């Protein structure tokens, strides 16, 4: 009956909805493209495993998006970018 | 000047359009970029060719967290269809190198 | 927040502008979902769009979300044996 | 029936998905990812493949729009308003 959505165990629960750039939901559609929303008859639910493997993802896809635009921009800048720091184990 | 295009680091570098045999992957590394960073990348596009071990790892591991979260998705909406409530999923093992 | 000026952050035309934040889907997520481009309130970027960008948006949208519903339909085939019949396609704005 | 369009299902106008590539424009805008033998139907209408044409120029434009404004401050040159893509001719 209350599982998460993602992996579908009963263990160590809370809402998707319960309150950061990026609400959970956004940062859901940014790693996998599925679409949540509260009363969309879905499981309202996600494991703190499953919450924090999101936010490891979406800090991953910050870090990249950062990488291209200093990429993009160093013809501009001239200065060449340093090493950006890698988000770590969840 | 050689860098991966990803986190910027000089260490660990491979080609991002070699296979890499020191890494078990489940789809080719341009889709896995493209999906969480809409970037597509391709040979001679003028930007960094490479990617550290460690990027080219997330990439990985974020693709298999996505393939588990379809499959509870599907598995969810094929419930009504049957009552047969499914099961906790076998999650994807964190991607490691050799 | 140079940036944070009165265009419409998609195709920067000054015309017929609302707040991307005027209260299924909200705005920010269907630009996420089509783009990948994250927009808060505060982020220092335009914080406008156009009607026309807003109806692509939701047009886009409508797309993905047909897309999804032809795959669930089909993926059920197999379970029901109830072959879905062809959707309603999304026409440009 | 058996031949129809993966994403309207419509038995009508259909070709390949196979033969931007449409494979990468449905990944681009969807996140689907389809290959030839992944199961599900191989064909797609015209009036599909005109609007992932269509919904891939408009994300191009989005992307394009968000290089211009960030480079702004480091040129002052600010960008006119940007020629939106009109549905593709058939
Ligand atoms: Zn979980
Ligand atoms: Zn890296
Ligand atoms: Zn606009
Ligand atoms: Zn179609």
């Amino acid at each position: 009956k209350r599982v998460c959505r993602f992996c579908l165990t009963e263990q160590k629960l809370a809402s998707i909805f319960e309150e950061t750039t990026a609400n959970l939901p956004l940062q859901i559609m940014a790693i996998t493209a599925i679409e949540v929303y509260a009363g969309d008859g879905m499981p309202g639910h996600i494991c703190l495993e499953c919450r924090l493997l999101f936010e490891h993802c979406y800090r991953f896809k910050q870090m990249c998006k950062r990488a291209e635009t200093l990429l993009r921009q160093y013809p501009l800048t001239g200065n060449w970018p340093s090493p950006l720091e890698k988000p770590r184990a969840p």
